[PDB]
């Protein structure tokens, strides 16, 4: 409350440590479903269906210019990612089972790194 602060983390080095998770998922070999937007126009439903889309490139380039003030709303976007691909994909399906391929694989750098 007012004139009583709680020690907090050390933040300063969560841009860094942020951007070289990024990368390890940028070039993990089951990434490719991930990498860039779904087309909208060349994929029916997903458009109505996904109502905040999301991709690797598009956390890329808000990481990139400042746009995730802290580091959990960069671990939502990911996570975003991968629900998404969990509604709109069968779990047997080669992008279902990549997309929980690499949620496991997320969630461990992010607890390895942070927690
Ligand atoms: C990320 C993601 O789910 N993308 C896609 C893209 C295309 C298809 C499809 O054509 O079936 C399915 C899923």
């Amino acid at each position: 409350s007012m004139s009583v602060k709680k020690p907090k983390r050390d933040d300063s080095k969560d841009l860094a440590l942020c951007s070289m998770i990024l990368t390890e998922m940028e070039t993990h070999e089951d990434a490719w479903p991930f990498l860039l937007p779904v087309n909208l126009k060349l994929v029916p439903g997903y458009k109505k269906v996904i109502k905040k889309p999301m991709d690797f490139s598009t956390i890329r380039e808000k990481l990139s210019s400042g746009q995730y003030p802290n580091l959990e709303t960069f671990a939502l976007d990911v996570r975003l990612v991968f629900d998404n691909c969990e509604t709109f994909n069968e779990d047997d399906s080669d992008i279902g089972r990549a997309g929980h391929n690499m949620r496991k694989y997320f969630e461990k750098k992010w607890t390895d790194t942070f927690k």
